[PDB]
């Protein structure tokens, strides 16, 4: 079966693994080169400002030249997207589903995530008749105990708000 | 059909989605809480010194205090591990598959990954029959043609050296 990338539902591989052309995990010149979907690809998959605002997979950072890759190259001077050196102000959603602080900062983790999270992959924000009809973010589902989040759990059977299926 | 974690073949989630503890990704409580086994879990897994020399899933930077994150906070003063902000020195093999570049610092992209690349996910390095019976670095396989990777294309029928088949 497959193992990433279009034909693997959209998995991204393990430790910077390269997803092939043709949905599979490795590294060499099969998997990381031409048509390489995600991972360490060789070169790096185009990004930004030069891949119609795609940010990179696997949390990559998008060099001024608009390639993934990690380094002072791509997250340093220049940097335009993934985990930039320079702090990410916010307030205005973070980009990959990252949380908004209460202080205006995007990133993870529970100072950013926890109490007093905007938006993004809060970890317990509350929404729908528990919340007395409060939103979620991010186009987020509401879940039937009142929380915010994606998948089955909070789109599925109970589903308040957001893009229920 | 399970998307992630150990249920799926160590897959990882796109986007800094959470793996469920039973191998399904999502954001809130259900996926990101207890039993989360990568993405944007909250809290942060642990990694680190505090973790057995563990590194963060998805890129993540690993924190002064041992969790996963994203933010100053994690990947700044005192960052263990992942995207840290300080550069990364290697010469000792970087972490996650990352390249060591041939100036001695870890990332990913061709300035790293290309020419002179010492180890990691190096785009082209040759090996076995057609290179004099050289071995690849970071256990990876030869493939037949004499390219060091992993995966099928490498490990599989052909291999030469290292844990092939
Ligand atoms: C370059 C490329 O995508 N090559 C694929 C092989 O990877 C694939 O074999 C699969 O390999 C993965 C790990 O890479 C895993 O070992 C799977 O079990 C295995 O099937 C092969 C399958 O027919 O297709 C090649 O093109
Ligand atoms: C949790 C949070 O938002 N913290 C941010 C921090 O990440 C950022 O580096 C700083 C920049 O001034 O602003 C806040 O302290
Ligand atoms: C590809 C490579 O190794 N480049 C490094 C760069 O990442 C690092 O920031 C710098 C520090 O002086 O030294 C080199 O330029």
């Amino acid at each position: 079966a497959y193992e990433c990338g279009k034909q693997g539902g959209g998995a991204l591989c393990p430790n910077n693994k390269c997803c092939s052309r043709y949905g599979y995990c490795g590294f060499g010149p099969a998997y990381c080169g031409t048509g390489c979907q995600s991972g360490g690809c060789c070169p790096g998959k185009r990004c930004g400002d030069q891949a119609n605002g795609e940010t990179c997979p696997n949390n990559l950072c998008c060099s001024e030249d608009g390639y993934c890759g990690f380094g002072s190259e791509y997250c340093g001077a220049g940097c335009q997207g993934g985990p930039c050196r320079a702090d990410k102000l916010c307030g205005q959603l973070c980009p990959d589903n990252l949380c908004c602080s209460q202080w205006g900062f995007c990133g993870l983790g529970v100072e950013f995530c926890g109490d007093g999270c905007q938006s993004g992959a809060c970890c317990s924000m509350r929404c729908g008749r528990q919340a007395d009809g409060a939103k979620c973010t991010n186009n987020y589902c509401c879940g039937a105990s009142g929380y915010c989040g994606l998948g089955g759990d909070y789109c599925g059977a109970g589903c308040q708000s957001g893009p229920c299926t």
